[PDB]
């Protein structure tokens, strides 16, 4: 039993290179061959070229106003029951959480993303957010797999103000013993799609999962999106998230 997924911020709102930076995800897409993908700042255009360039690929949907989440499935591998779409009431950027329920290889999933309140102004409602994130992840049935991956905006000490990760919720990246290799989903210094001029290093793009004791654990994680398309810049500003959960008996 195990589940392979891509989480990516593929930064849509973009529109310089878009439709070769869209071929440039979708080539990942068919590398790597995910079970699951989870989208951040998708605008209409992409969807229409995800359409065509990864159509094995169902695309989930909550509202798609302006620039929007969305959980891609691989069709025939994973088996779509239900959508439920949790506001975020105070959001001042269309923000909120969706949860897709599905089945693959005789499992019971809820998968969730967001792209939470951006700007380091707005701690306080990304903190509030992560927390209905958490408190949402909990309340899921208990014979359910878990698995929240998105671009959560997420810096200093604004987990440990949130009250901390769940006794029964835990980080991908910090479970595999935080691995150097993939420390890092937003680089400034190693990405120049922003041209940001200062060296800026964070980990906004994160994996959290509520798994039965002895069932399903993180095998891998790894950075996707570090090869240069033909323009000399990358997919997106952000590295995508590739992680693999296997089931250890
Ligand atoms: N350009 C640029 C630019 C350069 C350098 C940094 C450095 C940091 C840092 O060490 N810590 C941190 O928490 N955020 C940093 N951002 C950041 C990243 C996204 C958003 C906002 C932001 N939004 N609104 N105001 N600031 C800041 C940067 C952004
Ligand atoms: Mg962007």
């Amino acid at each position: 039993s195990t589940i392979s997924f891509i989480t990516w911020n593929i930064d849509g709102l973009d529109g310089c290179n878009l439709p070769e930076r869209a071929r440039g995800v979708c080539s990942c897409l068919a590398l790597y061959s995910p079970d699951v993908v989870f989208l951040q700042e998708v605008i209409p255009p992409y969807c229409a070229y995800l359409k065509k360039r990864a159509a094995s690929y169902t695309i989930i949907t909550g509202n798609e106003e302006g620039y929007f989440t969305a959980i891609l499935l691989k069709k025939g591998r994973v088996k779509f029951k239900s959508q439920e779409i949790i506001p975020f009431p105070n959001t001042k950027m269309m923000r909120n959480l969706l949860c897709v329920n599905v089945s693959l290889g005789g499992n019971e999933f809820c998968l969730m993303t967001s792209h939470l309140e951006s700007t380091r102004g707005h701690s306080a409602e990304r903190i509030r957010q992560l927390k209905t994130v958490l408190g949402k992840m909990q309340e899921a049935p208990d014979s359910t797999t878990v698995i929240f991956a998105g671009d959560t905006n997420l810096r200093d000490r604004e987990v440990i103000k949130c009250g901390g990760l769940p006794d029964n919720v835990f980080d991908a990246w910090e479970f595999l013993g935080k691995p150097k290799h993939c420390q890092y989903t937003w680089d400034t210094k190693a990405n120049n799609n922003l041209r940001i001029p200062a060296a800026c290093k964070l980990r906004f793009d994160r994996i959290f999962f509520r798994a039965e004791e002895g069932h399903l654990i993180p095998q891998s994680l790894d950075l996707v999106g570090l090869e240069k398309l033909d323009c000399g810049r990358f997919p997106s500003d952000h590295w995508g998230l590739l992680c693999t959960l296997n089931v250890v008996l």
